[PDB]
């Protein structure tokens, strides 16, 4: 309840973005005690967040996921960006407001986006230029860790070649991903980024139920085998959730504030 960091999910409709919110933090609040399936989530129409307190280690933290309405539903889908990017600047607006302020809070909220994921349909082929234009306009002002949505779409063949059309697509158009190489700080922060961006974007399943075997929660998605979305035989959501773990909040953090806020204040001095 300290210590806060803010996550958000873009994509288009139907990949499964508002399920994987509710599978996240099942994944970081633990639970001990009985076999029960979810609630069918409606179509998300509007920016949401929601905020549970969790504990790693033994250390609380406040984690807050945004969820957002799909795009990309149109015939033609211009500007369709707006609503999400006037969301990551407002937040902006608000931190720079309240750290300029001459009676400031002695604790500003940092309502600002650290980090957003942004979910890849699984087509199979390659990045779609809607995927491409909003990914390459929110990587300009946010840290973006990508996604494949709903993974169990795809064999282990179609997802490692999906892997690297999509990986192409945003080194071929200059979009960057967290973690930027540039920012490995040294030899171990270079060694850790570097599996985490050998397995971006990740391929990730959200949970539908959840049980227990031999003591142990299972988070799973049923088909007609179950799959357990932190088994990483299964898929990879289990190295997103380590991903997003006290030490790696917090370079997250560290690259929002002291880049892209940085940036923001830059702009916002060539504005006026
Ligand atoms: N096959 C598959 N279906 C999923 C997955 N995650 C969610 N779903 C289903 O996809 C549908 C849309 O889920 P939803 O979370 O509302 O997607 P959203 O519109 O992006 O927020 C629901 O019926 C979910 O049960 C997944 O990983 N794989
Ligand atoms: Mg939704």
């Amino acid at each position: 309840q300290g210590f806060e960091f803010n996550i958000m999910v873009v994509g288009q409709s139907g990949l499964g973005k508002s399920t994987l919110i509710n599978t996240l933090f099942k994944s970081k609040i633990s639970r001990k005690s009985q076999p029960t399936s979810e609630e069918r989530i409606p179509k998300t129409i509007e920016i949401k967040s929601i905020t549970h307190d969790i504990e790693e280690k033994g250390v609380r933290m406040k984690l807050t996921v945004i969820d957002t309405p799909g795009f990309g539903d149109h015939i033609n889908n211009e500007n369709c960006w707006q609503p999400i990017m006037k969301f990551i600047n407002d937040q902006y607006e608000k931190y720079l407001q309240e750290e300029v302020n001459i009676n400031r809070k002695k604790r500003i909220p940092d309502t600002r986006v650290h980090c957003c994921l942004y979910f890849i349909p699984a087509t199979g082929h390659s990045l779609r230029p809607l995927d491409i234009e909003f990914m390459k306009r929110l990587s300009k002002v946010v840290n973006i860790v990508p996604v494949i949505a709903k993974a169990d779409t795809l064999t282990l063949e179609e997802r490692v070649h999906f892997k690297q059309r999509i990986t192409a697509d945003l080194l071929s158009n200059g979009i960057d991903v967290y973690p930027q190489k540039e920012f490995d700080e040294d030899s171990e922060d270079r060694l850790v980024n570097e599996k985490f961006r050998e397995m971006i974007p990740f391929a990730v399943v959200g949970s539908d139920h959840e049980y227990q075997v031999n003591g142990k929660r299972i988070l799973g998605r049923k088909t007609k085998g179950t799959i357990e979305v932190e088994n990483t035989t299964h898929c990879e959501f289990a190295y997103l959730r380590d991903l997003l773990i006290r030490t790696h909040m917090q370079n997250i953090k560290d690259i929002t504030s002291s880049i892209h806020f940085e940036a923001y204040r830059v702009k916002r001095l060539n504005e006026g």
